[PDB]
């Protein structure tokens, strides 16, 4: 379940659970405002908006997509409705241990660092 | 397994088993040489070298990479040491269907498509 997956994090964050889990469920991280959803469905979505260096060139931004050994390394993007960058990483619900979620997060933030004190968001 | 994936996607695509399935399995389809390789262990990646426009602007090749309800949409990166883009995706070895491998490769060839069938051993 999404909602038990959600309230396991939580009190992995030490975040008070809110009485309504909504559907898209907003934690900041630090200066990071990251989103958490269900999409589609059975897959748990993780996205933030990233602040881009001006100097970082298309070759350079592309190269943080490439695929590597760890597969929560979260992908780089661009949101032509918003006009805006986007981070996000993506695994399945049924798949998830104990720490699978915690650990998108994490490699979301890092991710984001790349280009813990917790609020809910 | 995944000697046993490959083995069933070779059969689907009317293409020989190859006496000797190879860590890195190379896959023509059309114009798209695409290879195959379980990586990290336990997941089907699939990459092709693409062709990129020259007129595209960071902000319209990035736009490829945002997330819909596809979890087969592939991803465009680019490979440092390699010097050239890079379209990939990939699923975990453990949860395909008879159709999982198939359905990837056609995923892979038509992300492809959109950066600008007939199938062989490469």
């Amino acid at each position: 379940s999404f909602e038990q997956a959600i309230t396991q994090l939580f009190q992995q964050l030490s975040l008070s659970i809110p009485d309504t889990i909504e559907p898209v469920i907003g934690v900041k991280v630090g200066e990071f405002a990251c989103h958490i959803t269900e999409h589609p469905v059975g897959q748990i979505l993780m996205f933030t908006l990233p602040s881009l260096d001006n100097n970082d060139e298309k070759e350079t931004l592309l190269s943080h997509n490439i695929f590597s050994q760890d597969i929560l390394k979260p992908i780089l993007s661009w949101d032509e409705v918003g006009g805006h960058p986007v981070l996000w990483n993506r695994q399945p619900l049924n798949s998830l241990d104990n720490n699978s979620l915690y650990t998108q997060l994490e490699m979301l933030v890092q991710g984001a660092e790349r280009l813990r004190s917790f609020s809910h968001h």
